[PDB]
């Protein structure tokens, strides 16, 4: 029933939490900037992105496929490169966050994509 989304959801906020979260010295990616320590970051960063936003968008089942998740984690790197610099250490952990995310859905692909598809055709079918 209902259970497909949830379901995809649950897997993809414990890649978050138990994958990505996982990187060494991924700490700051983890929360919003914190303005009171970076005060132009809001300034120069026109859509900031981390995983506990992320994390709010899973609760409220945002993502019905990767490619709209991998939209969002990309971006947490897209934002680094233009802020701190392409060969910046912290640019280098935002990657490996971007690369173990990508590592976890190849391991899972067949899993979600029987799961992508039961959602699309619930929501396509929904509308009877
Ligand atoms: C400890 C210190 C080093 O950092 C922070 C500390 C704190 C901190 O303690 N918060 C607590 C909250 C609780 N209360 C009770 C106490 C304070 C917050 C942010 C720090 N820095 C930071 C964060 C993110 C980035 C970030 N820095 N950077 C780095 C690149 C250049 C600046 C540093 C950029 C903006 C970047 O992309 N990103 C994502």
């Amino acid at each position: 029933m209902d259970d497909d989304q949830v379901a995809f959801s649950f897997i993809l906020d414990n890649i978050v939490t138990q994958k990505m979260m996982a990187v060494p010295d991924s700490w700051p990616f983890h929360h919003p900037v914190n303005k009171k320590f970076v005060p132009d970051y809001y300034k120069v960063i026109v859509n900031p992105m981390d995983l506990e936003t992320i994390r709010k968008n899973i609760s409220k089942h945002k993502y019905q496929s990767r490619e709209s998740f991998l939209d969002d984690v990309n971006l947490i790197l897209a934002n680094s490169v233009k802020y701190n610099g392409p060969e910046s250490q912290y640019t280098k952990t935002a990657q490996e966050i971007v690369n173990v995310c990508y590592q976890t859905l190849t391991e899972y692909d067949e899993h979600l994509t029987q799961l992508e598809k039961d959602i699309c055709t619930a929501k396509e079918a929904a509308l009877e």
